[PDB]
């Protein structure tokens, strides 16, 4: 269908360009199993520390799964700003 | 001097927190490996289109430096926000 | 070259997913203009107001220029934003 | 009342500056439009792809209704930052 | 355990940097008790106001708890930017 | 003028609501006049480093005035959306 040409700002890419984009892609499946790994910990953390009314406490205050889900966006969204540096897409 | 202890927020942490933070930390140091590349792969095209000025115009209307750093200052903050999870800092 | 189908996250489209994403796109370039209109205007506060001083403190006070470079990257990462929530790539 | 006197930051505003400021209010009408058309077509999508776990997976991991509400929410600060320069209130 | 001097980017600091980093803890603690202090004019309003559909609808359509959020995780993220500029840690 | 019931979302507000407002802003210029104390010694910083290569490399790479500019903007916008979180525009 070569859909992409009917999406505008469309701009023919190199191989050396896909590469790029592919190995940017990649190191973020590095940080995804990085960002289930702390998940996990933290759903260990709460579970440990259930009945423990100070440490509940503590960890609802800290609230670790708030920054987690933070940083996992700006992750993100900053994957897809080197990808917008590499693809240099013709529009606004 | 014991240092952190004297900042507000501090947490002791466990080996397995210090290692985790190390590892974002890691992935970070990946993360500006590629971003160095991607700089240099940014110099090299605006050197070849020298005098090329519908491709200098294209690059700058693209603004891929721009997109570049804006990627770069979300993956930090991204690392910031995933370390704090970890840390937990007994501060608002 | 089907190109994007070299690229991790590839997903087929459909044509009102693709309208979609040029609806998006082209709401965008209307904010772009709105931006340069509003960049102009600043422009010529500065010009008229040269050499009363008073009046070019306020300026530089008011950073009207930075905020205006805060909202055009707001609006464009906004704009990425929706188009992902239509186009669905299939990676972190 | 002259409520807005009692505010600091208050500087007085020209017709200009004040349809500049509709201007871009507007325009974010219409991105608010686009934003509950998108809205709409997930609650569609999901609502046809029910029993097929498969796609339901698909959606889930895509995560859309998330996306979209990242480019709300920039939208929404991109405005407020254009609003700003146009503004410019005499305070931090 | 000193057990910062195990986390990469470690950098000895000074009191006047130790002292830095508490005021900007101290002056987000004045934030902290603001936020809480417009969650419960929030919390107020929507009691007054139930059973007043107009005014639920209106306050549902301002979205103040969504903004108050949006506010609460920018000030932190500042605080921690402002901190980083002063710790100047040796890491990406 | 009346200027306020010119622009889109105009809400009338009351005195505790302006107070708060108010608040916002008061707390900020605290925080501007932090920021500024920072600005100030990152200046003397320099200036003492100046000759030794190692420590002005050490404080390029450690990019302490970005950083604090990131902190800047953050406090800034979260100003904001506090405020429009008391304030309740009838605007997108
Ligand atoms: N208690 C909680 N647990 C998990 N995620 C949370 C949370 N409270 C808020 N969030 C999430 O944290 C980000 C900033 O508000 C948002 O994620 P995004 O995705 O980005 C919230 O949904
Ligand atoms: N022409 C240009 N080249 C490189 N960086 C640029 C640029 N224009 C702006 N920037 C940088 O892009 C980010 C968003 O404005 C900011 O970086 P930070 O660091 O984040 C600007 O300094
Ligand atoms: N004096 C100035 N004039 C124009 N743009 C400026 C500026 N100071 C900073 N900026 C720009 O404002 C954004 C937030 O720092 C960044 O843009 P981005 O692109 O996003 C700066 O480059
Ligand atoms: N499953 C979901 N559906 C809809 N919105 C979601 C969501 N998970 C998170 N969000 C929303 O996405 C933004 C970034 O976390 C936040 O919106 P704001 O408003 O900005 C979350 O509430
Ligand atoms: N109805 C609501 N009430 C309170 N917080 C809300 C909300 N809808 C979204 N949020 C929160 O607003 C921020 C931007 O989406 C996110 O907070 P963070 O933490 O940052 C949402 O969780
Ligand atoms: N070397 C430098 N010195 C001071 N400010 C800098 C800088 N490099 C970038 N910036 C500023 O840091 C923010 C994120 O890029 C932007 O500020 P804003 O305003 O937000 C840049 O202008």
């Amino acid at each position: 269908d070569n859909q992409h040409k009917k999406i505008k700002g469309y701009r023919d890419l190199s191989q050396e360009e896909i590469d790029m984009m592919n190995r940017v892609k990649e190191l973020g499946s590095q940080f995804e199993k990085l960002i289930q790994d702390v998940s996990d910990h933290l759903r260990g953390q709460y579970n440990a520390s259930l009945h423990n009314r100070d440490e509940i406490t503590r960890i609802a205050n800290a609230e670790p799964g708030r920054w987690l889900a933070i940083g996992k966006t700006d992750i993100q969204t900053g994957m897809m700003a080197i990808i917008r540096a590499i693809a240099q897409p013709d529009s606004f």
